[PDB]
């Protein structure tokens, strides 16, 4: 296991199934998460991907006991465990643009929407985050309003 | 279908069965405390006090963290409390704690349980204390704000 923090749920943690990671609450699995570098994936095709750029896909298994705030858990353990990584210098995501839900969690986040690219199978948004913003959005968190 | 009553908190679904004068309390079908429930005026506890009609007490017993969660005392006390004041017939909780007890004080007072005085009962100095809806609901009121 290489990444443990706690939240509200519970104890967060992260095993691999490196670029392959179970998500676990309180030991169970409830999340995969995809963790490539971004100049080795498709998304390296439409902009130039530069060195410390990582992206991430994330899927969350359906909730059978349904837990208030749950997917922003997921999501900020996620990007918490990509900030630890000191190689990894800013996150790049390619939400496909129907997906309302994941962009959502992006822009509490501080992730930055850039534009729009077709990638054949879906048309998405091209946004990035570093951890400027992204601390700064932990503060709004933890000022509650 | 055994379950008497049900709730939404942070670290889950909250639910009580019979194990009803002794409760399992479960977290997303796990079971994690038990609640002994009871009323005031059939217990060793009237024979300290004047116990009117619609006076209610409870035990309440919390299994050890397995997983540490955040605020979860406050959720298992509050969901006690708010099973109890679901019934009509309850117009109000006593509570008998330890006076040592440290922990149930701060979870009674941030309910907000008023402190009468304490009781040597044999077995233990308490202090006796009571709740009702009015100060618990402007309590649930604090919770909701910051």
């Amino acid at each position: 296991t290489l990444y443990s923090t706690g939240r509200p749920a519970g104890r967060f943690t992260l095993r691999p199934m490196h670029a392959a990671l179970i998500g676990c609450c309180n030991d169970q699995p409830v999340f995969l998460m995809e963790f490539y570098k971004a100049s080795e994936d498709d998304i390296g095709k439409f902009y130039a991907a530069q060195p410390g750029d990582y992206g991430m896909h994330l899927l969350i298994a359906p909730a059978t006991h349904p837990v208030q705030q749950f997917s922003w858990q997921v999501f900020s353990t996620v990007i918490d465990f990509m900030f630890s990584l000191p190689e990894v210098k800013r996150v790049v995501v390619e939400p496909d643009e129907r997906n309302t839900k994941i962009h959502r969690l992006n822009k509490r986040a501080g992730f930055c929407y850039q534009h729009t690219i077709d990638m054949g199978h879906k048309t998405a948004w091209l946004a990035f985050c570093q951890r400027e913003n992204y601390q700064q959005a932990l503060l709004k968190e933890s000022l509650n309003m």
